[PDB]
């Protein structure tokens, strides 16, 4: 779900507006420089969490045009030569090309979750502290509850990416060993 994720985005954009609003509103003397530190922290995670968003959408259809690339070559030798393995070797660059950006995906995911981490540690303290105001600690720990999710999602759709590109490595191969043995 691009929509459901980027609902999510657009509404932790909105929750990241009213923190910073919320929080210029204190006087110089309510550890309003502290809790600042925290907010814009979550703007930083907020940047990543659309930055990871952008590449994994684009990565995502890489992957689902290289499957229909492989498809019709299954296909074209179902109806059945050199042209044939250039688009093979195209095939199998495109997929490494996938697999380092794919590469990417994953060192920028784990930053995220780090400096996620981090955060709920940062927040946990702040949480039991009384004299913090109210309203903008609960804006703080609802963006935190929505970076959370989105990560979460973002996880979940980078693994299944990981594995996609597992499994046309796998089905370009088959493509390349019927190849062979029709050679022989």
């Amino acid at each position: 779900y691009t929509s459901l994720i980027h609902s999510l985005i657009e509404e932790s954009q909105n929750q990241q507006e009213k923190n910073e609003q919320e929080l210029l509103e204190l006087g110089e003397g309510e550890a309003r420089q502290e809790l600042s530190g925290i907010v814009q922290k979550q703007n930083n995670l907020l940047r990543q969490i659309e930055a990871q968003q952008h590449l994994l959408q684009l990565t995502v259809s890489k992957i689902k045009q290289l499957q229909a690339r492989i498809l019709a070559v299954e296909r074209y030798l179902k109806d059945q030569q050199d042209k044939l393995y250039r688009e093979v070797a195209l095939i199998r660059a495109q997929l490494q090309k996938i697999e380092s950006e794919t590469l990417q995906l994953l060192h920028q995911q784990a930053e995220i979750e780090r400096e996620l981490n981090n955060q709920e540690q940062e927040i946990g303290s702040l949480k039991q502290r009384g004299l913090i105001d109210g309203p903008l600690l609960s804006g703080i720990d609802q963006q935190q509850n929505n970076l959370k999710r989105a990560i979460e999602a973002q996880k979940h759709l980078l693994q299944l990416t990981v594995w996609g590109i597992k499994q046309l490595q796998a089905r370009i191969l088959a493509v390349e060993r019927y190849l062979k043995d029709q050679q022989l």
